[PDB]
């Protein structure tokens, strides 16, 4: 798509396409660029960008996180705002795109050695990701593939982080009714094989429990620079049973597997409580974030600091 290229949403907003960084950089037709706050996600009407479309426009509503950030008392909520979305014509084809805010670099691009975190980082991330899964749990979703590759720091503020790339999210309580416990081999082992959760191995339809489970899977892995099933992802099953292993065998599983100077003992908890959820029981995201924060330390900013690597 050429720079310039006019888009026109739903709404009725127009929207003048800038650089690639497909994602491009949004300007509103009416603002000058010198405040560019958006940017621009296109693709065929061929899938993820749908499903990303469902969640944003449901969720990602300016006005409610907002008062939902102040009655919880949250300094932010790691959600892109949505802006809107619509159809544009190329040649003959139809594209989807989707206005959102936009957002900075991903925290796989800026991990330390071996794709870790400084134990501090590791734990305020996970709290933060926490108050995310809160708010789409409630409002009737899951992410199903939480990982460092989707987590964002902002672009107008830089310090915070987000959640972003809902194209596996799943809507698990449509209208309040929540999913029936199936297993479905045939539907079997998506996700992010190193982190998804064991319901999505099984084939059964994800709840909440699952994105719970994968933020364990992903805080272990940030700390301790691997995972016990490192050397088997190629086998799905056999990751499946290494999973089924760490959490039949909590918390030594966790406890053992941490380097002498960074602790899982927060990690090992938060992983003995999340798998004590029944399938559609809701997590007691207070009582995980405390399990994170067992000394109640004020956040302070994310230290990805290399120091010595
Ligand atoms: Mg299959």
């Amino acid at each position: 798509f050429p720079e310039g290229k006019v888009l026109d949403d739903m709404e009725g907003n127009q929207w003048v396409l800038g650089k690639k960084i497909l994602i491009y950089l949004a300007f509103p037709t009416n603002k000058p660029e010198k405040d560019a706050r958006h940017v621009v996600k296109v693709e065929y009407q061929e899938g993820p960008l749908f499903s990303e479309l469902k969640f944003y426009q449901r969720v990602a509503k300016k006005d409610c996180i907002k008062k939902w950030i102040e009655r919880k008392q949250l300094d932010y909520l790691g959600i892109p705002l949505f802006y809107g979305s619509g159809l544009t014509e190329f040649k003959g084809r139809s594209y989807r795109f989707m206005v959102m805010e936009r957002l900075g670099i991903d925290l796989q691009k800026i991990s330390g050695q071996n794709g870790t975190f400084k134990k501090s980082t590791v734990l305020q991330l996970g709290i933060r990701m926490l108050d995310v899964l809160e708010y789409i749990h409630e409002n009737e979703y899951v992410h199903g593939d939480i990982k460092a590759a989707n987590l964002l720091l902002g672009y107008k503020n830089p310090d915070q982080v987000y959640l972003a790339d809902y194209g596996l999210s799943y809507r698990y309580c449509p209208n309040g009714n929540h999913k029936q416990y199936q297993e479905n081999p045939r539907k079997g082992h998506n996700g992010t094989i190193e982190f998804t959760s064991l319901d999505a191995h099984k084939g059964v339809a994800l709840s909440r429990r699952s994105d719970v489970e994968i933020l364990g899977y992903c805080m272990l892995r940030w700390l301790c620079g691997k995972l016990p099933w490192e050397q088997n992802l190629k086998d799905p099953v056999a990751v499946q049973t290494a999973k089924t292993n760490l959490l039949d065998e909590l918390p030594q599983s966790v406890l053992k597997w941490a380097p002498s100077g960074s602790s899982c003992c927060e990690i090992a908890q938060f992983l003995v409580c999340a798998h004590s959820l029944a399938y559609d029981e809701k997590p007691n995201y207070q009582a995980l974030k405390k399990i994170l924060n067992p000394h109640g330390i004020p956040l302070g900013p994310l230290d990805f600091s290399t120091k010595g690597q």
